[PDB]
């Protein structure tokens, strides 16, 4: 079990994973904020206020009512100032020829500003191969969806194993997984886990929740992704701090 | 085998599926153009020129460099003048609360203009449940992705069967499937098949092509989806007519 700091130095580490690991160590945070908001001013207010507490901000640019590239330019200034990576949760899941265009072009120009994106593995490795053509020149990384937090998820068994294999065969671009627990023993790969809250439960339209101690300390994941557990709290600063301390202490416990 | 006209009257038949089947009958076309272009001017010129040859125009709004809602308003007008449905190939693939905002809101407001959208089934029925909450009041329909055309597709076997059962359980919203062949015996469901060209082959990023005669005649799908086979030809109108004749003649042949 290596520290984040030491994994940032592994000979085979991807530069983006290495950059994320060094900043998680420096800032003592393994918390990704799911910035699930509809206005650009909310997204920038949250990134500025909660930046110090997080290693990563996860966006859904396609839910922003007033997206412009100038919003993303301002987000990058905040990511650079407070030191976190930007993860656009686009869940690419088309053939390689189409995802390449969806990643580089259209109105969002996602590769122009997202350090990380994710993809489903259901199309086969072409999905990774098309993204890579755009993301490698721009020094970008991708996470593959190995498992899902939601009820009825088909991302189990042989499907998870295919995501892991795909990741090993594309490690110049794939830096880890979205998953509910550690799915690879290779320490170069990051594991990010959504469906996290301090309290048990907690469905609604299919989502399921586990605590930071369970997913970090017991299930061996690296980073927790939290949206509503922070964003719906009265005091989002205190809430972000609670999740950061929970996830950081669970990670320390695991190192022994 | 029922004709398209007759299927338009199955009792169990969605009104969107009915509208589509009647216009396929009337126009003698079971061709969906995949309008994979990056400029509004080209998208709308193809929509107008090829409108008479197709039953459906399939978009990737997120690759359109000069997207505005005014462009989609013009597309609706051509869909009404020429009679074809608009299918946004967004491959929704997220938890329920997320996909509902991806469908209704953001800059694209997909539900406001797209007759049809599609979704992956990997997250479980939560994906359909989120879209359906938006789509039912707006009298929209959805396709589920039961199979994929690309090398390495994990949409096979139990996965595909999971997709069919999900469509059965959400039949007031789900109008059929994206798949390589007939996956359901119910004639109320439509089957639309991408990965189609007159020539055997593939691209350099995992796309595989089969002929109209193979997919409509032998595999018993309903509609061919064709992008490059048409968009790359010098005369896209001639090309769309070749594909329309081929798919329609193949449909006649399966009817005896
Ligand atoms: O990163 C993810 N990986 C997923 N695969 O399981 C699924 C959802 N997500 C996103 O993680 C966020 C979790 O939010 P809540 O903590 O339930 O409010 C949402 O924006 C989801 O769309
Ligand atoms: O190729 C696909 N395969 C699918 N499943 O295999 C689903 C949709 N598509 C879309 O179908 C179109 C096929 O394009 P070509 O016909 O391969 O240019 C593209 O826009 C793809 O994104
Ligand atoms: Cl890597
Ligand atoms: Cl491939």
């Amino acid at each position: 079990e290596l520290s984040f700091g030491a994994r940032a130095e592994l000979p085979r580490i991807h530069p983006v994973a290495s950059k994320l690991l060094r900043l998680m160590q420096k800032k003592e945070t393994n918390l990704c904020l799911s910035a699930d908001v509809s206005l650009a001013r909310e997204l920038l207010q949250l990134a500025d206020a909660l930046g110090p507490s997080i290693c990563m901000l996860k966006t859904h640019v396609d839910i922003l009512n007033d997206f412009t590239l100038d919003v993303m330019k301002e987000l990058i200034t905040l990511a650079k100032c407070h030191e976190f990576l930007i993860f656009e949760d686009r869940k690419f899941a088309d053939i390689g020829n189409t995802v390449k265009k969806q990643y580089e072009g259209g109105i969002f120009k996602i590769a122009s500003w997202a350090d990380l994106v994710n993809a489903h593995v259901v199309p086969g490795s072409g999905v990774v191969k098309g993204l890579q053509e755009v993301g490698l020149p721009l020094h970008r990384g991708c996470l593959l969806i190995a498992e899902m937090s939601s009820t009825g998820s088909l991302a189990t068994g042989d499907y998870t194993r295919a995501a892991v294999r795909m990741a090993e065969e594309h490690s110049e671009f794939v830096v880890g997984f979205i998953s509910g627990s550690r799915v690879s023993m290779k320490p170069e790969f990051l594991h990010l886990t959504p469906g996290v809250q301090l309290e048990a439960g907690g469905d609604n339209l299919g989502q399921q929740y586990n605590s930071p101690q369970e997913v970090i300390g017991k299930r061996g994941s690296d980073i927790i992704i939290v949206g509503r557990g922070i964003i719906s709290a009265a005091d989002r600063l205190e809430a972000a701090e609670m999740y950061r301390k929970a996830a950081w202490e669970a990670y320390l416990s695991r190192l022994g």
